[PDB]
């Protein structure tokens, strides 16, 4: 994968893998956050990796080529996830996590999250393959009904990474009810989570959301 890296200001001791939503790129997400904050998101010790999803067919674009982590049949929670494309991407992003580990960053100092389709991807990578990460965040995201996530967590008995999930209540693309169903599902399967609903926020990033996100990141990667 191609990627945009935002370095820590000093010694690197932890890593944030932050996955972009459908159609975007890692430099796109980076610049979008920079606009929403009026300065870059940056840390003292945490390196931010914004990888770019390789271009591939996307069924809601009638098979047109898009930077997408995985394919979807339909934009809804009431259809099955496309598990074969999700699993191909779990293996690709696993390689990226492993490049970090091999750099000296322990898995419990790696936080994975994303916006929209990138937060979905994050949740499948964390709760199915990498339950020892520091935490998981999902902005404007949901899991499809009957997700392999749910079935993995049903079968798990160990400590799991905490989820920070935010959603705009006025979102017309990814409905708030799909995101709260996902949050409730995960809580009932033993995930500890922080769910934050932003009235008057649609399918977008907001400054307040990103500020709260930053605060919680610092609790998970001191």
């Amino acid at each position: 994968l191609q990627r945009c890296i935002v370095s820590p200001a000093g010694r690197h001791s932890a890593s944030l893998i932050f996955l972009h939503g459908s159609g975007d790129s890692g430099q796109g997400l980076r610049m979008w956050i920079k606009q929403v904050l009026n300065q870059d998101l940056t840390f003292q010790h945490i390196k931010i990796i914004y990888p770019t999803a390789p271009p591939r067919s996307y069924t809601p674009m009638k098979g047109g080529i898009s930077n997408v982590w995985f394919d979807r049949f339909k934009i809804t929670n009431d259809c099955p996830e496309h598990l074969e494309s999700i699993d191909v991407m779990c293996q690709v992003l696993t390689d990226l996590i492993d490049e970090e580990v091999k750099s000296g960053i322990k898995k419990n100092r790696i936080l994975i999250g994303g916006f929209s389709m990138g937060g979905c991807m994050a949740m499948h990578l964390a709760y199915r393959n990498h339950q020892d990460v520091a935490g998981v965040f999902a902005l404007s995201s949901f899991l499809n009904k009957a997700s392999a996530v749910y079935q993995a967590l049903q079968k798990s008995n160990g400590v799991l990474p905490e989820l920070f999930q935010c959603h705009g209540t006025a979102d017309e693309l990814v409905l708030h009810s799909w995101a709260e169903e996902t949050n409730s599902m995960l809580k009932s399967l033993g995930v500890t989570t922080k769910f934050h609903s932003f009235p008057n926020v649609y399918h977008e990033l907001s400054k307040t959301e990103l500020d709260i996100l930053k605060l919680w990141i610092l609790t998970k990667l001191p």
